[PDB]
DNA sequence: CGGGTTTTTGTTAAGGGCTGTATCACTGTGTAAGACAGGCCAGATC
């Protein structure tokens, strides 16, 4: 329930709105920075510590079979488990998407030398179009994993899409996809209970269930607070998904998911409505089949803050989140603040 | 197609005055960051 003030090193430049923290084991990696990787690391994964409540970034190198991958400013984050991430979607410095899905690893570990073997994963049957703003999640049914992607934004289709509206964006269809990360195969399930789509949610796991919470529509322009229990199962033969609509919502779209404890997250940040940005936070439990989501004590927020107008961030995986806002320009881009809860 | 006759059109010289054009020496727009080689201390080491 701490807010600290961080010095940031040289290049605060290769921080930008939309990065995504990877934790490995306690190291805390940094990736999705600005503009393409210029010569001072080839590859963009830098390693983020932080040391006295000092900010210094660190380059890294890949494995010998890796694949370079490009900057991504909206992807799809997802913890496995040896331990490894799932990448997929996002915008490329060229403003294009990708459909590809990434599957980071750590290759080798000598005196605080990390090495990575980024893989490309190949995607066949149901392929979902690129999207970005979503997120996915893994499920556990009995002794087999599955991928769960739901929401995320898009452009225009290819012929629809005109050079007078080249950057319009439009809301996904809602439907449900399953991606097995084995035969890298998917499977497009559609459910009656999704009506809207929905975009900047936060995906909250479980062995084999997944959670939404709140988010943005573009076809109606609305906040709901809507809480949806996805029970995902995989029996020997087709798998099995049902929705449920449950009561206690939360109005908020990009908010922060972290972890203090198991079966009880912390939710902060986010956005209430178009200028009303959120400012409590939000304790919620996960339970056997049950969730409570409640009320916590607010932080104590400096004046930058309460008078500020956006914000940005992610996880760092023990229990503290990074958060930032816009500094000046003419200075200081940007202000970064640490936020510990535990 | 010619004289007789007529009305238009130049033509010289020198000077005056208004108009147009070449000439002089110059300018303002080509203006922030990144790649890289060399030196150097902190530190794991056999």
């Amino acid at each position: 329930m701490s807010l600290q003030m961080v010095t940031v090193g040289h290049n605060i430049a290769l921080i930008q709105p939309g990065f995504s923290l990877m934790n490995f084991d306690g190291q805390v990696f940094f990736f999705g920075q600005k503009g393409w990787p210029k010569r001072s690391c080839p590859t963009g994964v830098f390693h983020f510590d932080i040391k006295q409540n000092h900010l210094k970034l660190k380059p890294a190198i890949f494995s010998k079979d890796s694949c370079y991958l490009p900057p991504l400013r909206y992807p799809a984050t997802c913890s496995y488990k040896k331990h490894q991430y799932i990448i997929h979607g996002g915008k490329t410095p060229n403003n294009e998407l990708s459909d590809k899905i990434y599957i980071m690893s750590v290759a080798c570990k000598n005196n605080k030398k990390v090495t990575f073997r980024c893989t490309e994963k190949d995607l066949v049957g149901d392929v979902p179009e690129p999207r970005y703003g979503h997120s996915i999640d893994v499920v556990y049914s009995r002794g087999k994993s599955m991928g769960v992607l739901f929401g995320g934004r898009s452009y225009m289709p290819s012929t629809q899409r005109t050079t007078e509206k080249w950057n319009s964006v439009a809301d996904c269809l809602p439907h449900v996809f399953l991606i097995d990360f084995e035969f890298g195969c998917a499977t497009s399930y559609i459910l009656p209970e999704l009506q809207d789509g929905l975009s900047f949610h936060v995906s909250i796991a479980r062995n084999d269930t997944v959670y939404i919470l709140g988010g943005h529509s573009l076809a109606s322009n609305i906040r709901p607070a809507n809480l949806y229990r996805i029970r995902v199962d995989l029996p020997l033969g087709t798998p099995a998904v049902n929705c449920t609509v449950l009561p206690g919502g939360i109005s908020v779209s990009s908010a922060i998911l972290t972890q203090t404890n198991n079966d009880e997250f912390v939710i902060v940040g986010g956005y209430q409505l178009e200028n009303q940005k959120r400012m409590v936070c939000s304790l919620v439990s996960l339970g056997d089949n049950t969730i409570e989501i409640s009320e916590m004590e607010t932080p104590d927020w400096t004046s930058d803050i309460k008078h500020s107008k956006i914000w940005f961030g992610s996880n760092m995986g023990n229990g503290t989140i990074f958060l930032g806002i816009p500094g000046d320009n003419k200075s200081e881009a940007f202000y970064f603040y640490t936020l510990r809860c535990s």
